[PDB]
């Protein structure tokens, strides 16, 4: 049987979930135990952590535009997602992404990650760039698990203080 | 680094790759060798067979019309993909993709198959809708491999021959 029902119109659930994504994450599951993992992403979002996903990320930025902030070699960058751009990134590249306009909406398509794979959820230093704290965790939701390890990490001086040059992350305002 | 490039626009893409989506399938891979096999299909394309996906396969019909012939219990179903519409179909869900519109563009997300799971391709009968053949494949290009082993199908009547009441199947008429 259609375990996960029959096909229905994108733009209109979109349009009807609307109010539903909101920050941290900005996140909403289009369907409910799935080897894919389909979500939406609107925005504003609050991101200041760059995650390691063990496997490879589908993007296609319906509505809006976004940008990921990336570490390519050991430098920072940017990819941005101007909307209509479909992006697929590699396993384990450090990726935070910035989604500053509301009412945007980015369909991002990920795996069930299998036990012991692990995701990791890292921060840098402003100063010096070096880690400052990661996290690493046996992904069970990206919809609820997320927002809870981003409040341990803003709720502790000690986790922020860069281990290399002692500045502390400013935590949820960076 | 950005194994598969940086972010593009997809509507622009698929414009220009038009004229590449041809019969029998209708195919298109996104990227090379990654474990998220993204395609873009258009249409009119020519398919008889029900595919027997061990994984789950994204469907987000963008442009046109298209319909899955399906099967739910024993019996044939059709699930419209009406242009707009998302759908998660779950592995193993026999489904014969019709496509008859020129300038129609699906897309269509599915994963890299491991050792030793294999993807299957039957045919059932017009008249007693028994199964008539079915080919199991360690499946390695859903873009290659599929024109040959139905080819093969459409070759011989004896594949084609309905153990049940030996209806021969119409082959690439059906
Ligand atoms: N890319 C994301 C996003 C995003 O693109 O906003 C949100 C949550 C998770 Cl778990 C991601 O991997
Ligand atoms: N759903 C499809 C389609 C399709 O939707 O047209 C084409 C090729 C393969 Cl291998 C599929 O699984
Ligand atoms: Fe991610
Ligand atoms: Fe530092
Ligand atoms: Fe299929
Ligand atoms: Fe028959």
């Amino acid at each position: 049987m259609l375990t996960y029902g029959a096909p229905f119109n994108f733009p209109r659930w979109i349009d009807e979930h609307a109010h539903l994504l909101k920050p941290p994450v900005g996140n909403r599951q289009v369907w409910q135990d799935s080897d894919f993992i389909v979500t939406v992403v609107g925005g504003p979002n609050h991101r200041t952590d760059y995650h390691d996903d063990p496997l490879e990320e589908f993007f296609y930025q319906l509505r809006g535009n976004a940008y990921l902030n990336l570490w390519v070699d050991g430098r920072r960058e940017r990819a941005d997602l101007k909307e209509g751009d479909i992006f697929l990134l590699p396993p384990h590249v450090r990726h935070s992404p910035q989604r500053p306009e509301a009412g945007s909406a980015c369909l991002v398509i990920e795996r069930q990650r299998p036990a012991g794979m692990l995701d990791g959820f890292e921060w840098y230093c402003d100063a010096c760039g070096h880690l400052v704290h990661r996290v690493e965790v046996q992904l069970k939701s990206i919809v609820t698990d997320l927002p809870p390890l981003f409040e341990s990490f803003y709720a502790s001086e000690d986790k922020r203080r860069c281990p290399h040059c002692g500045q502390v992350h400013p935590g949820r305002a960076a």
